[PDB]
């Protein structure tokens, strides 16, 4: 059959251990765990919300079959705990999906949930999943370096310091023009000198 | 097999669910996607135009393998969505073929389409993808050289102010400029230096 | 063809030559020797570390030539030396779940100055969170030079996770980025 | 496995499609291709730059499924760019000595604005040579910076057999040594 | 086969040209030659002595094969000079096998030869030959930044003559220092100029 | 039979065409040609010098054999030119050996021939077959380091201004300096900075 790293799946309150926050943390694997989901518009007649259900993010260590994880969870938390395991093709998207904030849960204007009831467990870290292709990376540059003339930031305080006011503007977050000008130091270095002498005229 | 980042394949509007242009998007790649193709001249005897479909043009972020990208499509819009996966091995003509208007496509005179029904997934931008060969690199750097030399450039704003007005004429742009000087970084340093040495006398 | 510098494999006591832990010395690199495994036939797990980077095989032949080639026949890359170790004497976290037989860690032979302290270095993720926080570190507090940041580091370490010889192992090749870090903030005090 | 920049290999017109010399321009990659072999069965040679390192198989490959697995059998890796092109209408200097037909250069097909001037690289032996050269220069005339030492290039350069682009070819990565001769003669210059 | 640069081998009295301590040298190569072994004890009955024989230490310039210096020596001294040419896996070891001074030799009870009766070829410095470990570098890199940092060292001279006074205290000698910061050249810059800042207040 | 890349043998005067330096040329092969040899001490009785001769260093571009180097020349110069041909086991002796300058020569206390009228056959130059290992290239840096912290020389010109007069000292020429401290550049900086800030105290 299939394998892969990334799964998903859905946990219900009802059908689960009253300390399943735990016993997940037991499987030694990194997962999201969405807030919980008790605001899902219902199509179904007489009935606004969805039955109370929780989203899970599953990074297995090593490529497995959808049904080994199916396995290690009805075990772990008892049968009625889960029926339907996916894979997961992109985990960015699956995980903004956790709060509804992904494009597509926008598009359909679901209920938007709130980041801070998000469980992570074994120290799952989205961005130790998203990666910053050699394109992406030279694109931004170019920015930083029209961003560093434009402005005639004077070194790489001036330059974060600008990030932290209109980073969003330009897609920048100060650990990215950290990624960004990585190895490229030199070149920021003539990029200042720049800037500092064209001050002083 | 083998490896690589680019790849192209078909998507036909029968086989593929009518949301598959957002489906695409959460693989989180960037992909360039044709106009609709249903004017291609058959040769099948009774039939002017082969079935409608669509060329997609796809980056992986990563080397991976053909059938990779293969099942991770087949996951994504249903197995019946593509059955042939290419290796890219020109980025730009394949990508002018989308339109009919590589050097292919106009010499078996095959009918030309719109550049605007041009779908770009994920901010993918062609200029990313073209890049100068070694020689054309060097070559640039040389005139770099030529021109801080000539015009008495020092640092790398007078360099770029210079370059935002006779650009053209020497064949540069800001980003050209940029991906020229790529590590020749301590070089450039030698030619500020000079120039503005130089100047003082 | 794959190279690296963390390997394991298996000695048993029946291949192997009377004086094998002295010929293992003699190669020049460090290993660690679980004790002998007669609870889980009678064999010894080898912890072997390369000084450069190299091929599986050309670990297999070193040790056939040295040994016999009855001696071993399965060499595997480590990847997580830590785990490895601890998994000498399957005291590892994968070797309690499989509730596997404890051995005592007394019987380990260390063969040139093996110390499992050394080979413990930051896996790429880790350092560059940690760099970015070196980062936020002298930007924050206005640390001018390596010193005052050091220094900083010697007071509030643990707070932020440092101790000196890992802002060394992460500022390590960094330099550049670093130099621009003070420069930064040094300008930035005068104003 | 070797991988490299520089390869050539053989076409027979009765084995390719009869629109391979625009089968070839798609893979946007330079290539110099003989006048018709038919004076030596007739065959094309073909003179291929591939833009990154890389195998021969890779090549070998790529041309299989571009002009059929009956288009090349034989792919070799060109040591000389020079020579391989000489030898294309067989006026090279081994081509000559073996008295072997010679063709008209003007039915040599050039793809994607392959120019023979381009990829006359220095060998490396030929580089060190002139950078000591450079040095010899920069210490005998006190030249001052990368400017000064341009300067008298323009005049005094076929004298050291140095012309401009070749400087920056030679200085290529010396970068620092570089500096180091400017400082050292700026600062001579006080004294 | 294989390729590498350390390699040894025996030599006999009696099948070795009596020039031979030269025409090694003419190889261009360091070697390093045993004393003479006259004092091998044979297992052999009858007999105390193995005959006597010479242990050479072969220091090829570049990675080349095992069979390519047995003909070397072979043309250079005559096919009956030696039979058995191996590759040296720990120099350091295989050198002081030579006055069978190894850690195996002394174990085997072997008889010790003399120092001084080594043959040196070709400037052959044992200490060329011995190279600090990954490991053992930055632990060394660490104290030299320890030493920096205590003693406020404001430059390459003001350390290195430190280390000519407490060396053995820390276990540094020149030599050893300039191994240790060997490419981190960068870093050093960072300690010195934090040094001299520091001492202005 | 073997095959190699480095020959030499003998041409006397009176077998060979009054042309043979030219002829030789021909082969397009790089060569060293001894000054003429007419002083060799003849153990002969009643004879002073050895018959007159040339000792001919031979490249070949790609390994061969023996004996395809002394057809190869017997046509070239006819059949009486030659009748041995020897493989070059060490290069650099095998030329000084030209002049009778090599260790051997100079221990048989062989005449000494003049550097100068050494034939040079198609751009052969003898440092193209010196190479410099890496153990020796490190050794003498940290003799360029023990020089300029010494001497306190400040710059890379006064260390060669130095080189210049006690060169020979410490086995250093120019070109040597030059290949020693490649790629070391920032060490050197480093040992100037030093020197220079302590020049000032
Ligand atoms: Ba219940
Ligand atoms: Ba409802
Ligand atoms: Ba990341
Ligand atoms: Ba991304
Ligand atoms: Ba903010
Ligand atoms: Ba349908
Ligand atoms: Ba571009
Ligand atoms: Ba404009
Ligand atoms: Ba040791
Ligand atoms: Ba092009
Ligand atoms: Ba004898
Ligand atoms: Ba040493
Ligand atoms: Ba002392
Ligand atoms: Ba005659
Ligand atoms: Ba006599
Ligand atoms: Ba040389
Ligand atoms: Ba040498
Ligand atoms: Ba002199
Ligand atoms: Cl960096
Ligand atoms: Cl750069
Ligand atoms: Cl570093
Ligand atoms: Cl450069
Ligand atoms: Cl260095
Ligand atoms: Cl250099
Ligand atoms: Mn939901
Ligand atoms: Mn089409
Ligand atoms: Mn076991
Ligand atoms: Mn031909
Ligand atoms: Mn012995
Ligand atoms: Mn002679």
């Amino acid at each position: 059959k299939e394998k892969a790293r990334y799964f998903t799946f859905l946990l219900y309150p009802e059908s689960i251990p009253s300390d399943w926050e735990l016993k997940l943390e037991t499987l030694g694997v990194p997962m999201a765990i969405s807030p919980l989901h008790d605001k899902d518009k219902s199509s179904i007649k007489g009935q606004k919300y969805k039955k109370a259900h929780y989203h899970v993010l599953y990074i297995a260590k090593n490529p497995v079959t959808a049904d080994s994880v199916r396995k290690k969870i009805k075990l772990l938390l008892g049968e009625k705990s889960l029926a339907m395991v996916q894979v997961v093709l992109n985990v960015e998207n699956m995980y903004l999906y956790l709060t509804h904030e992904s494009k597509d849960a926008i598009a359909k204007k679901k209920h938007v949930y709130d980041k801070a009831d998000i469980k992570l467990i074994n120290n799952f870290d989205i961005d130790r999943y998203v990666t910053l292709d050699v394109e992406e990376k030279t694109e931004l540059f170019n920015v930083v370096v029209s961003l560093i003339r434009a402005y005639t930031l004077q070194n790489i305080f001036d330059l974060y310091d600008f990030i932290d006011e209109n980073g969003e503007t330009y897609g920048l977050t100060i650990n990215l023009v950290n990624e960004v000008i990585a190895g490229k130091t030199g070149f920021m270095k003539l990029l200042f000198d720049g800037a500092y002498q064209r001050s002083k005229r």
